[PDB]
């Protein structure tokens, strides 16, 4: 039937991989929606229906580009017990020579295909073609258990890639880093001018149905229709939309929040990172469309917009997923600060009293999806403060979210949110009071508490929390704030932080 076998996973849709750019009779492409990767982790609704649709599509265009696939789905998978069991029993019954797969973007992915075994049949794993570096130049880059600095990778990465950079080897603008112009909050001008963002209409009953024929365990919820784009042709409309619409307005409102406007989930944001982790897009592409839409502008655009933009994908996308290649297995036991409380139920609901958690938890629920500051500095500082289980952590992040791979989800969370790794991406802890929120978001605005009591009935949790936790890992100007307080008012502080922990539930 076929002599070689190839393996399609649901985040390896590289439209210009080199397996494509030939055409042979004798190679049997494969892709398979599974239950074993359903079942590492309770994905959101919307991801699995993401992920299949896309899958779809992929097996489609490979379809009319004229190769052999054969697209399985949960109806086809039930049958086999793993994946290992579906490629043997598949390439016994097309007896195949060899088969072959992308190396995959999670530990235990890589390592379940790295002991696959197959009787007379030779196994090949070639690279997804897809990330800036490549993956031989981990080690070097990334010294296991060392704290690599990201911005001396990201500066590295653009001398050796050739972004915003001048013709005498020198950064754009005068420096390398323009995130303190990018700090701006949202005012009602700028809120009344906020755009449209670019949904899809992708049908979805279908896949809900078989997902639920089979028992998928999930959370979150869907409608009829699904917004996120599902091929590639959508994801260039996503991102030219990006760029043409959010990107002259990216950096400014990079960390602005809002509880008002209709469309607070996106702002000014890319919403590219399911594409870009589905790989329907590189990160080549995108970068270099942000940029030709910034030359283009001739001044619309301004540097700062296109840099942040670019520091996000050249720098971090790349340093977070070689710092998890190179410390993953130990990685993922890090609990730096020895955090254990559970994490409080709301996470699953969005009811508490906090406007900003019930802001970020119900978008999360609803959309799949929060921009970065949000997973930061809202749910991240709240499970920092908290103290919450990083297992726990970790879990409801690489399930509620589309774009979640463990590649990318578990630095961002346990290392960057959680200080659960010592420092060694963030380097200090991002914990901060109620005043921070109060300053880049009207979230306090529509609060029930109040962002300027910090102890006593109806003051912000946040301002407790935070206190408490710096004391308690004092020993590592802050203090400063802290050393200026009357006796009475830190142990009113620290007792209503206590009495808040005791409450969580009901915050
Ligand atoms: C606790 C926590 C967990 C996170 N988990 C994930 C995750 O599972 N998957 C994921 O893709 N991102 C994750 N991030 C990074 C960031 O939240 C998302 O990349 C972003 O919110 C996706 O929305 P966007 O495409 O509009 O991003 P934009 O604001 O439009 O940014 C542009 C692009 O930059 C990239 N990028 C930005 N920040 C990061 C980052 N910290 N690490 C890697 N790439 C980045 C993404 O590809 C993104 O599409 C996490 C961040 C935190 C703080
Ligand atoms: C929800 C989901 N479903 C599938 C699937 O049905 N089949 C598949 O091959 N991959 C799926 N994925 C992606 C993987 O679970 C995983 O995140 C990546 O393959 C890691 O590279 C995801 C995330
Ligand atoms: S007052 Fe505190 S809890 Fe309420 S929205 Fe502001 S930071 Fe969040």
């Amino acid at each position: 039937r076929y002599s070689v076998v190839r393996l399609i996973l649901g985040d390896q849709l590289n439209h210009a991989h080199s397996w494509f750019s030939e055409h042979r009779d004798d190679v049997l492409y494969l892709i398979a929606e599974l239950h074993q990767e359903q079942e590492y982790v309770r994905h959101h609704i919307q991801k699995q229906c993401a992920f299949f649709a896309a899958m779809q599509a992929f097996a489609d265009y490979l379809s009319a580009e004229g190769h052999h696939v054969w697209h399985l789905d949960l109806d086809a998978s039930a049958q086999y017990n793993d994946l290992p069991d579906l490629i043997a029993q598949i390439c016994q019954q097309v007896q195949a020579d060899a088969f072959q797969y992308q190396r995959p973007d999670e530990y235990r992915l890589l390592e379940q295909m790295a002991n696959l075994r197959l009787s007379g049949i030779t196994i090949g794993c070639v690279d997804t073609e897809h990330f800036l570096l490549p993956f031989a130049e981990i080690p070097e880059q990334f010294p296991a258990s060392k704290a690599v600095l990201m911005e001396h990778f990201y500066r590295r990465m653009r001398k050796r890639f050739g972004y915003l950079m001048t013709a005498d080897g020198k950064p754009e603008g005068g420096q390398w880093n323009f995130d303190a112009d990018n700090r701006n909050k949202l005012k009602s001008p700028d809120l009344l001018q906020l755009p449209t963002p670019l949904c899809f209409d992708n049908p979805v009953a279908s896949i809900k149905a078989r997902i639920e024929r089979h028992r998928i365990p999930s959370i979150g919820q869907v409608g009829e229709s699904l917004l996120w784009p599902i091929n590639r042709a959508q994801a260039l409309s996503l991102l030219a939309h990006f760029c043409q619409i959010c990107l002259p307005n990216f950096g400014r409102f990079q960390d602005a929040m809002t509880a008002q406007h209709p469309h607070r989930w996106s702002l000014y944001h890319s919403r590219l990172s399911f594409a870009l982790n589905s790989k329907l897009l590189s990160p080549r592409e995108v970068i270099e469309a942000t940029i030709s839409a910034y030359r283009a502008a001739q001044g619309q655009i301004s540097l700062a917009q296109v840099e942040g933009f670019v520091r996000q994908i050249l720098g971090w996308r790349e340093y977070v997923r070689g710092m998890y290649w190179s410390n993953m297995p130990h990685y993922q036991t890090r609990n730096h600060l020895g955090a254990q409380r559970p994490l409080p139920s709301y996470f699953w609901n969005g009811q508490t009293k906090m406007r900003c958690l019930q802001q970020a938890i119900t978008q999360s629920l609803d959309f799949g999806y929060a921009h970065h500051i949000q997973r930061l500095m809202v749910t991240g500082n709240f499970a920092l403060l908290t103290e919450c289980d990083p297992d726990q952590v970790d879990a409801w992040y690489l399930g509620i979210y589309i774009d979640a791979i463990e590649w990318v989800e578990l630095p961002n969370t346990r290392g960057m949110a959680l200080f659960a790794d010592g420092g060694l991406i963030a380097t200090k802890p991002y914990s901060a009071s109620g005043s921070y929120i109060n300053k880049m978001s009207d979230y306090c605005a529509s609060c029930a508490y109040q962002v300027k009591l910090k102890s006593g009935e109806k003051a912000c949790p946040l301002n407790s929390l935070y206190w408490r936790f710096m004391l308690k890992h004092r020993d590592r100007m802050l203090y400063k704030t802290w050393d200026k307080m009357t006796s009475d008012s830190q142990q009113a502080i620290l007792s209503t932080a206590d009495a808040y922990l005791s409450q969580i539930e009901s915050l």
